[PDB]
């Protein structure tokens, strides 16, 4: 019944969205004078992005435009279809607010139409997992309202711990001895980015991230994301799966919009606690 829409910052694999009937509106990357798509056959990849960033290219990102949500929303209302939009955190992008404005314009044309927008206060794998729980609820025949309620319950309980090389691109992007120091960050209850530890070295950074992620597990699945290093993510995966509470691990490469902000060698772990973080 209801359609599920998300955005390219949820970092869902194309194969998953195709097979799961989830649509994705692309944010853009501005990279050395050109605007790249982040969805479609011509989408910019993180591998290409990070390569350019290593040679000194300072790429910036842009929100989804009101027009994109307009078209999608209007097409759905025209077709008698309900819509759930699992949205990239409102505190990191004006994407959510543009969708809200687009919904306003469409409800003018289609006053009885059904369009729910969830401000996940999330990012990348976290956001993606929320969409995955939303596609699972849809399978189980939950309504749009019930699915909205599920995501609004789960979202505040999602933990996001992420380990970076430094704060350079994070501070450069506007959303935020140091030799061999790996900062560890999280998203607080407001969805704000907040350093919580500075580890001497990647092995310690990972250990700490694993410890914090596994402090409070109330759900059998964890998510690991990585910028560059797929073997490092595998090591996180194995460790996670060694918790009796963790039965599954979803592993997702970071997409280029997120990668533009966090930088290379980023690792992240997403888990769901019993209570709201
Ligand atoms: C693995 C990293 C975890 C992600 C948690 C948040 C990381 C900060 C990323 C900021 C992304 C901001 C993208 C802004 C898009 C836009 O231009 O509107």
């Amino acid at each position: 019944t209801f359609k599920i829409l998300t955005d390219s910052t949820a970092d869902l694999p194309e194969s998953w969205t195709q097979e799961n009937d989830v649509q994705v509106l692309g944010l853009t990357v501005q990279l050395d004078g050109i605007t790249y798509e982040t969805v479609g056959p011509d989408r910019l990849t993180s591998r290409v992005l990070l390569e350019k960033i290593a040679a000194g290219s300072k790429p910036t990102t842009s929100q989804v435009n009101v027009g994109q949500f307009e078209s999608y929303f209007r097409q759905s209302a025209e077709n008698g279809q309900e819509v759930l939009y699992i949205a990239f955190s409102s505190v990191l992008s004006g994407t959510y607010q543009s969708a809200v404005m687009a919904r306003d314009i469409v409800l003018e044309e289609y006053p009885q139409a059904s369009i729910e927008i969830v401000d996940t206060l999330a990012a990348t794998g976290g956001e993606g997992y929320l969409a995955m729980l939303a596609a699972q609820a849809r399978e189980e025949g939950k309504s749009l309202k019930e699915t909205k309620e599920l995501i609004l319950d789960v979202g505040p309980r999602l933990r996001t711990f992420f380990l970076v090389d430094n704060l350079y691109h994070l501070m450069r992007g506007g959303r935020l001895s140091l030799v061999n120091i790996k900062p560890l960050l999280w998203l607080d209850a407001s969805g704000k980015l907040v350093p919580i530890a500075k580890l001497r070295g990647r092995k310690k950074g990972m250990k700490e991230m694993l410890k914090r992620a596994t402090a409070d597990v109330a759900h059998d699945t964890a998510v690991v994301a990585y910028a560059n290093d797929s073997e490092a993510a595998e090591n996180l995966k194995e460790q996670l799966l060694a918790n009796e509470k963790i039965k599954n691990v979803v592993t997702l490469p970071l997409g280029p919009v997120i990668s533009t902000h966090v930088g290379p060698n980023t690792l992240a772990v997403f888990t769901i606690g019993k209570e709201a973080r």
